[PDB]
């Protein structure tokens, strides 16, 4: 669907490990349905709120993940930051243009816990000049692979700490304690085709380390950023990254398991959990009878490059930019912080408590919890790991940013970078350093992605260019109108 169209979202029983529970669903599926544009493209994407089920929350908003939202701000979706949620039986309309950017992105809720509880999808934006097209042969709907975690107890009911129930893979896969006829995903493939599949994360929470048994990939893009080839064969993918791996269908007509191996919950591989299959034109219809060959060359991070000369902004050294913020990541009080502070809601969102006159940067909400950039600067940030619930996989909304050190890089690169939008922030002994620029006004969260972290606190607001926030982000009336509805509903229907 897409780039004009209609998302209802809704409320709906589902069961796709066998374990029946309620839900919130774009489209009425998990995963949601697949939005796809052209680059270039206006996206008119009217999120028509159906849900009835106070457990789940009745509200809702939508991030569109990976997206610069230049000049619509306001349709970013982190609810707070960007918007009041939208409230149950109204719709609201996420106007966006797409110049300059094609790839592989993907769609959330951005309200509390919600998306755990569902409503998430794959955004695919095709490049009619593509300049990696002639690599493969095949890329549509049938090669998109979404990797995610699934839950039995709703997201709000939750107790402790959250540990993934079972691994879908487009939507399907076995638990460890549930039916074995439980159907699993299956890629299709014709010998000696090529096939661009696009890898994503739809988690809240797990890593996951995806290989094809007996079949390599050759990376083309990063989180929406077009990159040298490179030949891997396994790739380990933290919650929101995007891959396209170019997998070259040279093996025997037969049937080949996909492994998507998490860091938590239970792992490998007993009675075909954490699996799909790969089957090729004339294979029999059965299970995979494969081997998980040793990784003789996993993805590494620093060894990705941008397939254009993407310069990294400021000069070769650490600190040599306009702005350093070397970001304190911590855990106390049962809450994560950054320098200090664990981030709550604001009850007028950032956003409109600019746009209404509050330009100070100490009368921004939430206290400690707020960074204004001034616009037009070179920025770095270092993400230094250590704090706990790692490895914890760090967004940026609103821009990419050149990832000049990765987790278990000691030496910084400040030639070739890759450039994407959400990076691991590795562990001990880490100091994960990005760089952008600020050319883009308005509120922009950065936070940890697995999602129970961002509930907890592992968050800040980054207020870039706040005095020209109003002028580069003018609002239309559905957004005008978000806050008065939502106030005004009974605590019971939020
Ligand atoms: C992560 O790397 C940054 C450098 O990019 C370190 O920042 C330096 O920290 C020291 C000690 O606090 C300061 O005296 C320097 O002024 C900082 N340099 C810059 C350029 O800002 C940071 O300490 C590193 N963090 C960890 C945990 O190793
Ligand atoms: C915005 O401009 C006003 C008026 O000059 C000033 O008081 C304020 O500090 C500015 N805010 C930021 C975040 O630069
Ligand atoms: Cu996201
Ligand atoms: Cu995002
Ligand atoms: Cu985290
Ligand atoms: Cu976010």
């Amino acid at each position: 669907v897409g780039p004009v169209t209609d998302i209802h979202i809704v409320n709906k029983d589902i069961a796709p490990d066998g374990f029946s529970r309620p839900s919130v669903l774009a489209g009425g599926t998990f995963p949601g349905p697949l939005i796809t544009g052209q680059k270039g493209d206006n996206f008119k994407l009217n999120v028509v709120d159906d849900l009835t089920d106070a457990s789940m929350l009745k509200s809702t908003s939508i991030h569109w993940h990976g997206f610069f939202q230049k000049g619509t701000n306001w349709a970013d979706g982190p609810a707070f930051v960007n918007q009041c949620p939208i409230s149950t039986g109204n719709s609201f309309l996420y106007n966006f243009q797409v110049p300059d950017q094609a790839g592989t992105y993907w769609y959330h809720s951005h309200l509390s816990t919600q998306y755990c509880d569902g409503l998430r999808g794959a955004f695919v934006v095709y490049d009619p000049t593509d300049p990696h097209k002639a690599l493969y042969d095949v890329d549509d709907e049938s090669t998109v692979i979404t990797l995610a975690d699934w839950y039995h107890t709703l997201a709000r009911q939750i107790v402790g700490v959250a540990i993934a129930d079972t691994t879908l893979i487009n939507g399907l896969g076995r638990n460890t304690n549930g039916p074995a006829d439980a159907a699993l995903a299956v890629i299709n493939v014709e010998a000696g085709k090529r096939y661009r599949l696009r890898l994503v994360s739809i988690s809240c929470d797990p890593n996951y380390v995806f290989s094809i048994d007996n079949h390599d990939f050759n990376i083309i893009e990063v989180d929406g950023v077009n990159s040298k080839p490179l030949n891997v064969d396994s790739i380990q993918i933290f919650a929101g990254q995007r891959y396209s791996a170019v997998l070259n269908a040279n093996q025997p007509v037969g049937n080949y398991w996909v492994r998507a191996n998490p860091n938590l919950g239970t792992t490998g591989f007993t009675g075909g959990i954490n699996s799909a299959i790969l089957r090729y034109k004339g294979a029999p219809v059965a299970e995979p009878t494969t081997t998980q060959t040793t990784s003789t060359k996993p993805l590494q991070e620093p060894n990705l490059r941008p397939l254009v000369s993407m310069p990294v902004p400021g000069s070769a050294t650490p600190g040599g930019v306009d702005v350093v913020h070397n970001l304190i990541l911590g855990f106390s009080a049962g809450k994560f912080t950054i320098n200090g502070a664990a981030f709550t809601p604001p009850s007028v969102p950032v956003l409109l408590q600019i746009l209404s006159g509050t330009t100070n940067a100490q009368d921004l909400l939430p206290s400690g919890s707020v960074i204004t950039l001034p616009i037009g600067k070179t920025i770095e940030l270092t993400l230094a790991a250590g704090v706990l619930g790692g490895p914890h996989p760090f967004h940026l909304h609103g821009h990419n940013f050149h990832v000049v050190r990765s987790a278990g890089q000691t030496t910084p690169n400040y030639v070739d970078p890759i450039v994407r939008d959400v990076v691991n922030t590795g562990g001990t002994g880490d100091n994960v350093t990005i760089r952008f620029t600020t050319d883009n006004p308005g509120p922009w969260f950065l936070h940890c992605h697995i999602d129970w972290h961002l509930e907890a606190g592992f968050a800040v607001v980054f207020a870039e260019g706040v005095n020209q926030t109003n002028a580069a982000n003018p609002t239309p009336a559905d957004w005008n109108n978000l806050c008065n509805i939502y106030n005004a509903l009974a605590d019971g229907d939020k």
